[PDB]
DNA sequence: GCGACTCAAAAAC
DNA sequence: AGTTTTTGAGTCGC
């Protein structure tokens, strides 16, 4: 009925099929790590601006809520939300050096303002794009949100009890504690250790993420979940990092800049999920229904 | 099939 | 040791 892998921080991962097992929303049986993401490819090079040197990058991605692994397969819940968190490493630059310095895409060099993440859902048979919707915790007495693009810092990604622990904290002090493993806070540096054309001083606000934390996130509700043939569709779960440049032949997306103009996130790298499935909202779908 | 209202159970405090 | 919050999902009815 439950099946148990052992998550990398000592935590488990208990997977159950909710057609014959109904657990308690906020059991910590509902947290357990997704399917494990591959890479789709690279895309633009980015280097240094003075010594030349090519960045090295690597997305670091996890689902933590919503996905279990049952017959082979992986699935999950239309109804439901999921948590998918990612942060980005630099293998050949620290990260106090990264800030400092300053790097340009080699297309030619458009310099890099910020880099970020964003999120995308596909039918993975045809590469169709499928919505996002996220909630706030508030549900249906808050807003609806598609997934933002997220400028970010290189980070370790933060163990899976971390992002259990942190999902649902108001408390002041918990508060504080975490905050120097999700946030930087550039208006707490030393100005002086940092150049005009330094890469920190071009992210767009002050608080600046260390991880991507995609929470409370759902399949559009408008979403078909069989084919016509009434097999499952698949569908997959992009990661995509990007370098935010100003416009002024290579993959990109536009984005709404921090002083209104056109801005363009340009892709680095993107990884995926395997095959998902997604049950929809069918009474047979859940072991009420037997 | 889907928005809405609702119940309920464990986390958060 | 209580109350409030959060979130899986039961149900109504178009």
């Amino acid at each position: 009925v439950i099946l148990t892998q052992l998550n990398e921080d000592g935590t488990t991962s208990n997977y159950f099929d909710k057609r014959k097992l109904k657990i308690a929303p906020r059991s910590t049986l509902q947290f357990k790590v997704g399917p494990p993401f591959e890479l789709v490819r690279d895309y633009c090079p980015v280097v240094e601006s003075h010594t030349g040197r090519t960045l090295d990058l690597r997305i670091i991605p996890r689902i933590d809520r919503g996905f279990d692994h049952i017959d082979e397969e992986w699935v999950g819940y239309k109804r439901n939300y999921f948590t998918l968190v990612s942060t980005f490493e630099t293998a050949n630059c620290d990260l106090d050096t990264f800030l400092k310095s300053s790097f340009d895409l080699l297309v030619g060099r458009l310099r890099v303002q910020y880099f970020a993440i964003k999120i995308k859902a596909k039918n993975d048979d045809d590469d169709t794009e499928i919505n996002l919707v996220q909630h706030t915790a508030k549900r249906d007495k808050g807003p609806q949100f598609c997934p933002s693009v997220c400028p970010l810092v290189p980070s370790p990604l933060p163990k899976h009890q971390t992002i259990r622990e942190a999902s649902n904290v108001r408390n002041i002090t918990k508060m504080k504690k975490y905050d120097s493993t999700f946030y930087l806070h550039r208006d707490h540096v030393n100005y002086e250790e940092y150049g005009v054309d330094s890469l920190l001083f071009s992210y767009p606000e002050d608080s600046i993420q260390k991880v991507a934390r995609y929470e409370r996130v759902q399949f559009a509700s408008s979403i078909s979940v069989k084919k016509p043939s009434q097999q499952n569709k698949h569908f997959s779960l992009h990661v995509i990092l990007g370098a935010v440049v100003d416009p002024d032949g290579i993959p990109y997306d536009e984005l709404a800049l921090k002083n209104g103009s056109k801005g363009m996130f340009v892709y680095l790298q993107e990884m995926k999920t395997p095959p998902l499935i997604i049950r929809g909202r069918s009474p047979s779908n859940y072991a009420s229904s037997q």
